């Protein structure tokens, strides 16, 4: 797992973010849905958004933003001790919202761009080893949850 250090470093970064949950959220779906427009389309309330324009003015978008971004950050706290919080959004995002593991993976790395692209030269390479552990345990926690419903998408 991560070490108590890297742990550390993952919630210093989360108060960057807690700043502006909003906006960091905004951003990291702005990121996803443009990076991959199919995201975009499992989203039947983001459907409409044709441009990234319409993305930004989406009041709605910035909503969820902070939905996504409270949930995570609400895991992240629990530095890996984290079944209770994970195992429904495990069990929505297969059966209900039929989210390939790979679209994770997509959101994991869009959080990490704009952690950069809000904070250039202030995300340092060991926020970034830490901030990207405690991703890819999140994402694994979620994938083994995935495998016991069967889940590909
Ligand atoms: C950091 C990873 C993610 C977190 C923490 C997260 C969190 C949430 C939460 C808390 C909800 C509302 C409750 C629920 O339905 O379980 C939700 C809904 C939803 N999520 Fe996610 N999610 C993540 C990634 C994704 C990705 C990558 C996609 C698609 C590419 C996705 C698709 C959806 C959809 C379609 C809904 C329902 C939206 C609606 O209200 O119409 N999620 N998510
Ligand atoms: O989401």
């Amino acid at each position: 797992g991560l070490s108590d250090g890297e742990w550390q470093q993952v919630l210093n970064v989360w108060g960057k973010v807690e700043a502006d949950i909003a906006g960091h959220g905004q951003e990291v779906l702005i990121r996803l849905f443009t990076g991959h427009p199919e995201t975009l389309e499992k989203f039947d309330k983001f459907k409409h958004l044709k441009t990234e324009a319409e993305m930004k003015a989406s009041e709605d978008l910035k909503k969820h933003g902070t939905v996504v971004l409270t949930a995570l950050g609400g895991i992240l706290k629990k530095k890996g001790h984290h079944e209770a919080e994970l195992k429904p959004l495990a069990q929505s995002h297969a059966t209900k919202h039929k989210i390939p593991i790979k679209y994770l993976e997509f959101i994991s790395d869009a959080i990490i761009h704009v952690l950069h692209s809000k904070h250039p030269g202030d995300f340092g390479a060991d926020a970034q080893g830490a901030m990207t552990k405690a991703l890819e345990l999140f994402r694994n926690d979620i994938a083994a949850k995935y495998k016991e419903l069967g889940f590909q998408g």
